[PDB]
RNA sequence: UGCGGCCUCUACUCUGCAGUUGUGGAAGGUCCAGUUUUGAGGGGCUAUUACAAC
RNA sequence: UGCAGAGUAGAGGCCGCA
């Protein structure tokens, strides 16, 4: 078999990127080894899989972890492993599949790495009909070809390509006989490669595709651009972009190294502006492919970026804005600062929660001595000596369940509140002063913008102090219908139990009703499950029915729960014994069950459950009170609330739940005073409405234009009632005005929809009752309607959130850079903005910490839209070693980007210099030709040795050549002192020049 | 070779759920509707945030 | 990470028709 001509003609590029490919693979395998505490197919992680399929599994938990992460870091492995299963019958992918795919991929990658990085070696593996070809290479070519079929299908989903745009590939890959691979196709992944046996091998394009599975997207683009693989399509063609996208769609995801940026007022401003240019995710799903495409932008460094919001970062951004701005004197937000682990066999975790400004808390979290706060306990990064320790995590705000928790300090400039640790075991936390809904944060921001943060803060603190005064009075039993108004809290902001208590209507929930209802519901479900079966459930239910004693200390604990859920005469005994050991105050029915298999056990469990619940129902029907179940009459839920007891729980035990519409009255009073707001009826004006009116009437602004684009919703499809030829519902894209009108007419339109839809269901014989169909449609319309309504409500919220970020960011930058804003407007903001604030040029400075060092990257002038460049540079593996060479931790952004592009151009030229050196050595010394012919491994290292001994090179020169060559293979810079260098951006160029000169002979 | 129906398998996207006990439904989630394109309001349901103890 | 539903795309088997 001959090496493909593409490979032979582009050897320097295949050489470079094959090396990069194999290093990237090792990196992933190494990472998995570390995290899971245990010739790349002999790697510990790969050995594990090899043995996992064959022998009895000693840790299935580890096997399954390895298989899950391998598929995370190598996304193509999902497709190839699924094809390997089918190839082989079991339903699911097994360690053998994963092992076989990767053994072959690695084997062929290694082969081509060796051929392309060596002037001459005699490769036995290329001999026609050999073991390597028959067992590894030829199977892989077929696998790769089948992989690509699916990759092209994924292109439709990922980038919204249509059949017409992919047909230039999809229609021409295979040729029909009676089916066959069209080896004449320009992008054919298989060829005969002059094999006399006439078996399909990987083609050159095939080898390029294999390599690109193991590259980053940036390097896929650099690599493929140097190959003539695009027939006649030109640099700017859509076809070229399709080809390149197809070669990256499922490529390696590398584990990313830790970065910690220093934040500032300016940085937070810029984080907010770069957030508002992105599409909200709830909006993006509703948009046509055309308009979704408008968020796919090309960066400065010619990289495609999807400008879409991962998540709603409005609230954290606002908290950073307040902290770094030092805008609240007394309020501090709830931060987590890691976890305490102690050994006490299980390990127990406790979160290290506290309150302070994110910066100040972070300064306290990690001492110079590497201990936490004032604790003494080591921050790490079955041995009792290793415990206790604290998991290393950067201070972040706690934001769960749509809440923001706070602590109110009496005095200004208070220190961070970190938890005390006791007995190296207990983390003594603080109940937050109060808790606010994340939905309240827009109005707070608006209040802050209109009045100032200090006035905003005074209002939060005053509201908090009113609730406290109320709860104190409850504890003295001094709250009446007569005096409730004096506490200054509106009825709609008081708990219902207080309102019940003052009205003389205090009651618990009715236990008897609840038990009667629960028993009936559960009996019905039991029969549903019995029927479904004849036609973690069990672990949850077994514990549900386990009686509690001694504050619940008797019930099944975490580890034993996991074992129970996961869990021949002896085998039967063993299974029964488990429930004896778990002491199942007994489970009410389980003992009746006691068999041969899980399936028998589930059936018997359900029958016995049915008999138990029937008994209970029958006793309820006799009017009897029963008590056996998991409902517990002594819980306060079921008792009447008392003023004094509830007063104490509200004051001492819980945070104050702050009300919604805290800031409304003050916002409205302000706006009423402005003459621009003269028209507005403030009796029908919510804060979402008023934000929009403010920016249109006071600021001559409007929301981003992408909130006006047409949107798709299934429910609106159903209401529009338009069908294709075959009779499927059409996907409409409506305007808001259209949907307003459909919604008004939803009753009529739903009637029509159901009539037609029912008729279409009846066509199928499998489904044949009438009421069966009515239920199917009921659920169809409810679910769809609910999805639509929620989506539209949330998008409206994103609009005003963006208004607020824009306003705050603009305020920061106006005062800071001394730039000329005032003219800038949210309506101008767009993902690729060519005008307005995002296009303004400003000096910038980005400071970050990586691998225990602290660096700064500057710009004397930079468009605000490009602020994301800094993270791309900081993330780069080379940044560390490069700045070691520069001899400064402070550097220009432009210089580093130029350096990195020049490095990228030098790397293949290094490969070429090596090649020509090896060639010289082979031409001079004929001993090596013999060593090749008798199949002996010659390396660069070997050639250097011959050059050294026969006095062509000296040790110094040998060491330099070796070290530079190694640095480039690593995709990194060499250590300081190896070679004399120039300044940025010519460091890589100067290293290349040295290598070139040290590779000339004596 | 084209078209229609039925069955099986695979992929992608979107929505819902996950130690024990206690406390808490002014908040959050969800459901209903002659409600909202103004996270506003009404009615039902529900321990989700947190903290203590194991 | 395990489980359920809906929409979309693709492949295989069977039948009828041109
Ligand atoms: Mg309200």
């Amino acid at each position: 078999m001959n090496i493909p001509a593409l490979v032979e003609n582009q050897k320097k590029y295949f050489g470079t990127y094959s090396v990069m490919a194999m290093l990237n693979a090792q990196t992933v395998l190494d990472h998995i080894q570390k995290v899971a505490d245990i010739n790349l197919w002999f790697h510990p992680v790969m050995s594990h899989l090899y043995n996992a399929k064959n022998g009895y599994d000693k840790q299935p938990e580890k096997t399954m972890f390895i298989i899950e992460r391998l598929q995370s870091y190598f996304p193509f492995l999902k497709i190839m492993a699924e094809n390997q299963r089918e190839y082989s019958n079991r339903v699911e992918v097994n360690s053998n599949d994963i092992f076989e795919v990767l053994k072959r991929a690695f084997g062929v990658l290694k082969m081509y790495r060796d051929l392309t990085n060596a002037y001459k070696t005699y490769e036995e593996k290329l001999n026609d009909g050999c073991e390597f070809l028959t067992s590894t290479e030829q199977p892989l070519s077929g696998m790769i070809n089948n992989y690509y079929t699916v990759a092209l299908r994924n292109m439709n989903e990922r980038y919204g390509y249509k059949t017409e745009d992919l047909a230039f590939i999809q229609d021409k890959r295979f040729k029909f006989v009676k089916s066959q691979v069209n080896t004449g196709f320009f992008l054919s992944l298989q060829d005969y490669n002059g094999d006399t046996q006439k078996k399909l091998h990987l083609s050159g394009v095939g080898i390029a595709l294999l390599i690109c599975l193991f590259l980053d997207k940036q390097y896929i683009n650099i690599f493929l651009s140097r190959l003539p693989i695009f027939s006649s399509y030109n640099a700017q063609s859509e076809e070229r972009r399709i080809i390149i996208r197809s070669f990256g769609i499922n490529s390696i995801k590398l584990p990313k190294d830790r970065i910690h940026s220093e934040k500032s007022n300016k940085s937070v401003a810029m984080d907010m502006l770069n957030e508002v240019k992105r599409c909200p995710d709830e909006l993006f799903t509703t948009l046509s492919a055309e308009k979704q495409s408008r968020f796919r932008i090309i960066s400065d460094d010619h990289n495609e970026v999807l400008m879409k919001r991962s998540s709603d970062r409005f609230v954290p951004l606002l908290l950073q804005y307040i902290d770094y701005g030092k805008l609240f004197d007394h309020i501090r937000f709830h931060v987590n600062m890691g976890k305490l682990r102690y050994l006490l066999v299980r390990v127990i975790e406790q979160p290290l929660n506290g309150f302070g400004r994110l910066e100040e808390a972070e300064t306290m979290r990690k001492q110079e001595n590497g201990t936490f706060g004032n604790s003494g306990i080591r921050i790490r990064d079955a041995n009792p000596a290793n415990y206790p320790y604290i998991v290393d995590t950067y201070t972040h705000y706690i934001l769960e369940n749509n809440k923001v928790e706070m602590f109110i300090n009496d005095k200004e400039d208070s220190a961070p509140l970190l938890p005390v640790i006791e007995d190296d075991r207990y983390v003594v936390k603080t109940i937050p002063s109060c808790r606010m809904s994340t939905l309240e944060i827009p109005a707070m921001a608006f209040h802050m913008f209109l009045f100032g943060s200090k006035k905003t803060e005074k209002l939060i603190v005053d509201v908090h102090n009113r609730y406290k005064r109320l709860f104190q009075a409850m504890q003295k039993e001094e709250v009446t219908a007569e005096n409730i108004a004096s506490f200054g809290i509106a009825e709609s902001d008081l708990p219902q139990k207080i309102l019940d208590l003052i009205s003389g209507n205090a009651h618990g929930k009715d236990v008897d009703a609840f038990i009667r209802l629960t028993v009936d519901d559960m009996l019905t479900d039991t029969e549903r499950r019995i029927k479904r079966f004849k036609d973690d459930f069990l672990a949850k239910d077994i514990v549900l029915f386990q009686p509690s004693v001694n504050d619940g200390e008797n019930k099944i604990t975490g580890l034993n729960y996991r074992i129970m859920q996961s869990a021949d005469y002896e085998a039967k005994q063993q299974f029964k014994l488990m429930f004896e050991k778990a002491r199942l105050e007994p489970h009410p029915f389980l003992y009746k069950v006691f068999p041969a298999n899980a399936v028998e056990f589930y059936e018997r469990y359900l029958i016995e459950r049915k008999f138990y619940l029937t008994g209970l129902s029958n006793e309820i029907k006799k009017g009897n009170r029963v008590d056996v179940p998991f409902i517990r009459r002594d819980q306060n839920k079921w008792k009447t609330p008392a003023m004094k007891t509830l007063g104490r729980i509200y004051s001492e035990d819980l945070p104050v739940e702050l009300p919604r519409q805290m800031f409304d009255n003050e916002i409205k009073s302000h706006l009423k005073s402005l003459p621009q707001m003269e028209g507005i009826d403030f009796n029908n004006a919510n804060v979402t409405y008023l934000i929009a009116e403010y920016m249109k009437r006071v600021l001559d602004d409007d929301f981003q234009t992408f909130y006006q684009w047409n949107r798709n919703y299934r429910y609106m499809d159903m209401l529009k009632g338009e069908y294709d030829r075959k009779g499927s519902l059409q996907h409409c894209f409506t305007s808001v005005e259209e949907r307003e009108g459909l919604w008004k007419e939803r009753a009529s339109r739903t009637e029509r929809y159901r009539k037609q839809a029912s008729n279409k269901i009846r066509s199928n014989r499998q489904m044949r009752s009438s009421e069966e169909i009515e239920t199917i449609l009921d659920k169809r319309l409810s679910n769809s309607r609910n999805e639509y309504q929620k989506s539209e409500k949330v998008i409206r919220r994103y609009r005003v959130q963006d208004a607020l970020l824009f306003l705050l960011a603009k305020k920061t930058l106006t005062e800071l850079a001394d730039f000329d804003g005032e003219r800038f407007k949210l309506k101008e903001i767009m993902p690729d903005a060519e005008k307005g604030i995002l296009s303004e040029i400003m000096p910038m400075s980005f400071t970050f910490e990586k691998g225990g060092k602290k660096y700064t990257i500057t710009s004397e002038g930079m468009k605000l839209k490009n602020y994301g460049d800094f993270f791309v540079l900081a993330s780069d593996k080379r940044i560390g070693n490069l700045l070691e060479l520069v001899g400064s931790d402070i550097v220009s952004k432009e210089d580093i980007m130029e350096e990195f592009n020049k490095y990228d151009q030098c790397r293949p030229e290094i490969s070429s210099i090596v090649f020509n050196l090896e060639k010289w050595a082979f031409d001079t010394y004929p001993e090596l030709s013999a060593r090749v012919d008798r199949e002996e491994k010659v390396d660069f290292k070997s050639i250097l040795k011959i050059l050294l001994n026969n006095k062509n090179i000296n040790k110094e020169q040998s060491d330099i050549l070796r070290k530079i060559r190694n640095a480039f293979d690593a995709n990194n810079y060499p250590d300081k002192g190896v070679v004399e260098i120039k300044a940025l951006p010519e460091i890589a160029m100067s290293i290349k020049k040295a290598f070139g000169e040290y590779a000339i002979m004596k």
